[PDB]
């Protein structure tokens, strides 16, 4: 971007017998190169030029915190409008460095473009061209890199082609999923010629064939040589949700077994990896080994005794004399012998449950009131649960609300 | 990992007649498979409950934002303390996946680890080891990829080694750098074993022999095989600063002119170079197949035309009733003077063009001032900067 001593160096004359130059340098430069001012009389004669430090920079701002600034006088005995001095920098020695180039030993074929996928049926047909007689086609190989557009590039399967396309089977793609490739241009084997090869194409995205979304798959397994097999797997996050898998082995013939525990982990935004060790303790005698993942056997247990919710009370009201009370009966169970609690409520008609006078009675099956407003109409309603060691559940909804009027 | 209908169901009943389950599905799921609430009989008998959509969830939450709650009920005669349900979920259809797995045909032997770097003097002793008759040292086969710190691993140079040990020289490493390695187990060739390799080692670094850090290094041309030579090489910042490199060229009876290519694009590569790329054309391959290329302090100097850079000697000054400034040098002259406990930029302030005197107004008849003045030109194509002050003179008022 132009060296330090360049934008630095400004250098003004007296139009007599002078120039002064003024220029700095780093010390960060100076721990590896120093360089001298030089001035330059025809297209040939390149003069040194005699400076020493300075302690200021007073024509230009040096833009670093560690400058070595300097102050140069150069005689002159003539000056005219149209004169220029030119200046430069040597360096204290010759840097520098060849390289002998042999241009059939050092090529980069160009890059594919042009990338395309269609699809015949299952299979994917990519095809491609190179912008190109010193290097013919049948100088060039192609490499081309798939992969699930959720994978590294650094886990991808490469097809080779001596011409510019390739077909993707089945055998190379799993079903319903997005696939990425890309390819450069190598030199052929056979070439006379040899570099390296281009720079990746850009991308090209595709679907494989449709199949079912929602089964599992890449289900992978690994033997480490020793005592584990390693197998993961996929799923969808949605199908996870509704669905337990587990991961079950058996011995191909010569009973059949659930791998425990299986640790997750995120794949991309739909999919989950799971993997699982499966012990084998006898590779010799059994080292062919039948893995699936399938639908678990993962019930919720519910004890019915212990999650009883009751059907809700039937519920009336009733007067004799002047004081009313409240009564409730419950379905019979059939001969059951088990303790009911109940939950009393009542309201005066224009006021809330929410504060309401609720009492609760275990075994009872009704409760006098107190008396009450002049005219007023009035709401009741009641709930049960269970109440004995053996049992429990959940209140039972509320009876209906049971009106009437003073 | 509970699913979320299992998460969600709750079934109560009534003791007498029935129970009753509520749960939920999500939307998202719904789009891949619906699943049936089941209720177990007995070891062998499994049996569908018919559940309907329920707008609520009066009996645990949903943790999903968007949930498909439904409400079951299953009749029964019949209930009694000892008895537990069972419930699951079908999928609406079969789902799952099967590989057969001969171990022989799926082995990743283990991740090598203990990497050390050792010097012998200008080579690199890169060791480790591979924790462990089904496989065996005599199965296994190395790969070492190694890169300096501040490239890619893209195409990193490959090294094989059939034991645990690698040896890295001057011939894979350039000098004044930073090496980093890794190494990985894969399947002997002549292994009736096959698989796939282990993942990495950890890394380890080194730094290479070193070199003349100050040159440029790492020069590459490659070829595109038509009309261009594209050249690449880094600089470190600190000499880059000092130095101005260019790139030159030619083509291999008597031998032509060295060339300078242009122009040369810069681009920041590691905290020490930067790297500079230049485009070579080039015309008949055929008969120049071979160019020297060379990197070297180029011709960048500064044009400076004296007439534009004028500062001239700062004038001679005097003083001489009223007292009178006079000065000796087109010319544009500033002129200041002072009061002793004022500095300057307080002072009277003035420009003269083409003036060598000056007379001044009412002093104190007691203090005595101090003056100074400068240069620059006014000549029309001409410029510069102000000349220093003149020797500042005194007198007593
Ligand atoms: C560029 O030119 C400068 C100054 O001339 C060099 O810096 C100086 O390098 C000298 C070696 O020629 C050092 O002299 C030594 O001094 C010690 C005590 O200070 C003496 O006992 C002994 O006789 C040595 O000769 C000197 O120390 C150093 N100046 C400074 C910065 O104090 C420069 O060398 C390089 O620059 C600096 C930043 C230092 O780190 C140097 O040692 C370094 O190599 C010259 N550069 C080159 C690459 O040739
Ligand atoms: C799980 O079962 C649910 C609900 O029964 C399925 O989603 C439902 O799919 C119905 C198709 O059978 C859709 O009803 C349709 O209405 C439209 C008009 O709006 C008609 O064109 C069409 O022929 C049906 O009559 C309905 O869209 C949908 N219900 C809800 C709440 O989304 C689900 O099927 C799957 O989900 C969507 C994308 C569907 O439309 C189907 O194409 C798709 O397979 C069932 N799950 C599965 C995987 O089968
Ligand atoms: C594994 O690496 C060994 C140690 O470097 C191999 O020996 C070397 O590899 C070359 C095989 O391509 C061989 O010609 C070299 O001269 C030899 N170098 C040294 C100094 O060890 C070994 O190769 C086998 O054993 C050698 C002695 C030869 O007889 C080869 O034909 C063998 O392939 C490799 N191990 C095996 C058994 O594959
Ligand atoms: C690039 O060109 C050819 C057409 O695709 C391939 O030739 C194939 O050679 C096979 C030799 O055993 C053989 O199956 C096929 O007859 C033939 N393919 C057909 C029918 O098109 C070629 O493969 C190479 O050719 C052979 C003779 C050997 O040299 C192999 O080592 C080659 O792989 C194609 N590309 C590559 C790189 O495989």
């Amino acid at each position: 971007e132009e060296t330090i001593p360049l934008q630095t160096l400004r250098c003004y004359n007296d139009y007599t017998s002078h120039i002064t130059c003024r220029w700095a340098d780093t010390q960060d430069a100076q721990r590896l190169v120093n360089v001298t001012l030089i001035r330059r009389v025809n297209e040939d004669l390149l003069e040194p030029v005699s400076c020493d430090l300075s302690d200021d920079m007073p024509w230009s701002a040096c833009p670093h915190p560690r400058c070595v600034p300097r102050r140069c006088v150069i005689p002159c005995q003539s000056f005219v409008v149209t004169d220029v001095d030119y200046f430069s920098f040597q360096p204290d020695r010759p840097l520098g460095t060849r390289l002998t180039v042999t241009l059939t030993q050092h090529v980069q074929p160009p890059e594919p473009r042009d990338l395309q996928i269609s699809t015949d049926q299952d299979h994917f047909l990519l095809t491609w061209s190179v912008a190109l007689h010193w290097l013919s086609p049948g100088d060039l190989e192609f490499e081309v890199v798939y992969k699930r557009l959720q994978d590294s590039w650094e886990d991808a399967a490469i097809l080779l082609s001596n011409t510019s396309q390739a077909t993707l089977g089945p055998e190379h793609l799993m079903p319903s999923s997005t696939y990425v490739a890309r390819v450069r241009t190598r030199l052929a084997p056979g070439s006379r010629l040899s570099g390296r090869p281009s720079k990746w194409s850009p991308e090209v995205c595709w679907d494989s064939q449709p199949g079912d979304e929602a089964q599992p798959q890449n289900l992978e397994c690994f033997f480490d040589g020793a005592a584990v097999l390693s197998c993961s797997w996929e799923v969808r996050k949605e199908v996870a949700s509704s669905v337990s898998f587990g991961l079950f082995y058996k011995p191909s013939p010569d009973r059949e077994e659930e791998c425990s525990p299986v640790l997750r982990e995120g794949l991309g935004s739909l999919h989950t990896r799971h993997h699982c060790q499966i012990p084998v303790p006898d590779p010799a005698t059994h080292g062919q080994y039948i893995v699936s993942v399938q639908p678990r056997r993962a019930e919720k247990h519910i004890k019915s005794s212990v999650n009883i919710q009751m059907a809700p009370p039937s519920l009336q009201v009733t007067k004799d004399g002047d004081s009313y009370s409240l009564r409730w009966e419950t379905m019979k169970m059939r001969y059951e012998h088990i303790d009911h609690t109940f939950e009393i409520q009542y309201r005066k008609d224009t006021a809330t449950w929410k504060d309401s006078k609720t009492e609760t009675l275990q075994n009872a099956h009704s409760m006098a009131l107190p008396a009450l407003e002049p005219s007023t109409r009035y709401w009741a309603r009641v709930r049960v649960r269970t109440s004995r060691t053996g049992y429990n559940g959940i209140w039972s909804e509320w009876s209906e609300a049971r009106s009437w009027d003073t």
